[PDB]
């Protein structure tokens, strides 16, 4: 498998990126609760997930468009990019030197929308990939 | 192949997590409307709860597969607990109880269950990441 291996790697990185997103949200939330509970928040875990996500985006770019339709490949990288630059990077910065209401409003609306868009792109990418492999 | 099976499991787990986070937001908006003296629409929250339940069933059907049996088990038990003890009550309580129930249950009981699911999901992602990226030593 050469094309097959490439596809599976694209599916793998895409899944890993989406997973790092959930790790990031969950870890940032934990740290944020400690801040709300009059504590000292440790943002090293969440920053780790954020970086992991960006590195998986770099790994995805190096693999794309690969063997599939270049459009869906373009789609996934631009929505991944957006989720990072407009969602996760600003949301992290709000938790670190922003107000509580600004971080919570952004984390309850802005970042989610970007998440569902990237998630949608990822699901169609993987459905198309899976179909080709199962031919 | 092993990579595809792990990835299907990682994808079902993320989808489960996404559907759970959705559920919490979905239900909250329906309650603001109910608290605002309006006619709530529970159809969407029910959809998320049902999607969370469907993703658990799909996770079980794929497990343990190539993943360590202990980690696989932790994930399914914490997922199932979050659903049967956290999520389901909230929904049944949101359709009958008060702030003393749905709001109080959701702030005290659920979080603990949510936190355990998150710890298991981390344990899963870490081992999967090591297998997939040949990162282990
Ligand atoms: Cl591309």
């Amino acid at each position: 498998n050469d094309i097959d291996r490439h596809l599976v790697r694209q599916m793998t990185v895409l899944s890993q990126g989406n997973d790092q997103y959930f790790r990031f949200v969950t870890r940032l939330s934990r740290a944020m609760d400690v801040k709300i509970g009059g504590g000292t928040p440790d943002f090293a875990p969440a920053r780790q997930s954020l970086e992991n996500m960006r590195q998986k985006l770099e790994e995805m770019k190096a693999l794309s468009p690969g063997p599939m339709n270049p459009d869906i490949s373009r789609e996934v990288l631009s929505n991944w990019q957006a989720l990072l630059e407009k969602g996760v990077v600003p949301q992290m910065q709000l938790a670190q030197q922003g107000s509580l209401t600004a971080w919570s409003e952004h984390a309850s609306t802005v970042t989610p929308a970007l998440s569902r868009a990237f998630g949608a792109s990822a699901e169609r990418f993987s459905h198309e990939a899976g179909a080709m492999l199962d031919n």
